[PDB]
């Protein structure tokens, strides 16, 4: 596909909705605030509307390599904070996916580039999980450390002054920590779903002790 | 809809799949490196993927509030980078939509907290282009802002130092800048496509010419 | 001098103190707040407190190249939050220097690497002034973008929310824009003080005009 | 101190200079770039150029809460990046300060404000090295901290793309982690010192080993 399909697809396309699903706009026209905030990979394999069968216009979505959810990167910050306080949103989905490009460079650490320096807090996480990866087979490290990313996303989200200050004055908000395959398309929840301080704390040991099993 | 909906239709329509469109993931499951990367809002009113019918795995996304291209924003530059010299994409979009909660919420300047940082980056762009918005009808300069964003962040992508390298090295990425409505869905070209550093000083140039006469 | 010769000249100042100014800590050991939060250069052509004759502890300090504060740059901000916030300084310096490594390469654009992005907050002033700019000497321009530099982050800052909440309560805090040369070392009030959101706008206006008379 | 008495003996210190100390700025004047890169505490309780005797325009610095080289920082990175390749620094020197306000706030954890976000990354430090605090005197574990930190934040600078390819490409730069305390103003060298890929890695080991034994 080039550019020109694109635009002439397009262009079709909207035409086609007046007599397929005239009222396909109808939710949009209505100033409808999204429940869901969707922190995802720009590798976006499986879109989050196909995988969960939810409508335009329901969902804020933020998209970064690898999801990451950094101390200090304002740009994924801003849309949290915009998301919590002013669409006020009810939860957060934080979603990974094995085989992701992003957490496999992070372990092969090829010279990529400015991405290298991005792809070190994956790292970081390698080092902090070394003794609960090498407790488990070969094959399935991998896949493991996709899902111990996303969990620290979660417990990183949590603990931003955006999440302490939400839950503190009693706001409802929770944050899930979830990841899906290409071999299925299966959304599967890593269990540490948080919905105040005392939650993210326990269920984020939860999630690790569930491997520790696994 | 609640969270335990999104979890059981994703179970149903994984294998609803099966026996309706089994080979759906076989282009994903086939290491097929996107050809397009996409900039868009957190807003996402309008899926990227339905407006121009790409498929999953076609395109690499970053999205943000405004779908912004700050200078200095490693998260969104890290994703220019790596799609540019790792995935080596051919074309880059920035598409705005007009409506768009941030660019509005920067011209009223309310007081919505940590977002507003994020937000001046758009106020000066309102500063710079403000005596050709006095030049036309007040119920089209917000809408005509939305296109000016546009047009300045694939002017700021096209001087970030990973886009000046990959086009002196004689790589082939094109640029383009994008917008649509929710009363249509139709994307409309802002013609500030830009595939090497003359072009990309000549058509933004260009872009705002047509405005002055729009 | 080499990385021996600072170890060796620390070990030796920090005796002959002892019999020379004993209570040179004595300030240091008490607990004192800085009052003045100073954000410079990273050349540090003659530091701040031999300009000043401020002593060690009274003031806190943040350096970075070209003395910016970028919208968005959350090192800086940090500083700032924590300046106004925690340790309530009285008075924010922001103080730039002709001659500056960081302006003239924003001007004359050469092939540095990375840093070619950060310095395109410093180009965008550059534009942004450029009929100013024209309407004065040539030997005078870089000189003039060096001052024009420090009232535009002088701006930034005082657009920050962190600055904007802060005038809201109430609390008294000062903006000062400020500009040195290596020839006298003599400091240059470029005369932008802003001690709230009304002066912040008025001054600014203050200072450009001065200039389309210089 | 007030702003009027800053200026003032501004004006009074350059003229005084003129029969005292003429070439003061015969070195200043005369392009020489800096041979050594300081990244410090925006704190700075004794200056850098006091604690080491080093004269204005040696040192190219920087200057953020609590000394850190975040992977993903670009405000420090830029200062990094034109510091190596631009300047051609050899020694780079990040140094901590035991009693440091940030490395306290970390661990005690009050509720700051935004500053909190910059803290974390401290606190990731101080979950990483448990078990070897826990193993010393609980009197000293604050201290301790702050010099793991300067180690931390070494590892983290030898470990960006910035240094990786300077140290290919065979450039000469070394790498120390130092901290001094109010007390003596007495620099201590935590013996972390890198010149390259090999030697970070061993160091850093040997640091931490030093304080298995302390
Ligand atoms: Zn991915
Ligand atoms: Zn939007
Ligand atoms: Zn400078
Ligand atoms: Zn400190």
């Amino acid at each position: 596909k080039d550019i020109d399909t694109l635009i002439s697809n397009n262009a079709l396309w909207s035409k086609m909705l007046v007599e397929e699903d005239p009222g396909f706009f109808e939710k949009l026209a209505q100033a409808q605030k999204p429940r869901f905030l969707w922190i995802g990979c720009s590798d976006s394999r499986v879109p989050a509307e196909r995988l969960t069968g939810l409508e335009p216009g329901e969902l804020f979505v933020h998209r970064n390599v690898a999801n990451l959810v950094i101390h200090t990167d304002l740009n994924c910050l801003s849309v949290v904070q915009y998301a919590v306080d002013v669409l006020e949103v009810e939860h957060i989905i934080i979603c990974g996916h094995y085989g992701c490009g992003g957490v496999q460079a992070a372990v092969e650490n090829p010279e990529l580039g400015l991405i290298n320096n991005w792809l070190l807090h994956i790292r970081d996480i390698w080092f902090k999980h070394s003794s609960l990866l090498g407790e488990m087979p070969q094959e399935r490290r991998l896949d493991t450390l996709c899902e111990l990313n996303v969990m620290e996303q979660v417990y990183n989200l949590g603990h931003s002054t955006i999440m302490q200050s939400a839950w503190k004055r009693g706001q409802k908000v929770t944050i899930h920590g979830w990841a899906y395959g290409i071999h299925d398309g299966l959304l599967r929840d890593l269990d540490v779903t948080a919905t105040n301080r005392e939650t993210l704390e326990q269920r984020y040991r939860h999630g690790i002790s569930n491997l520790k099993l696994k």
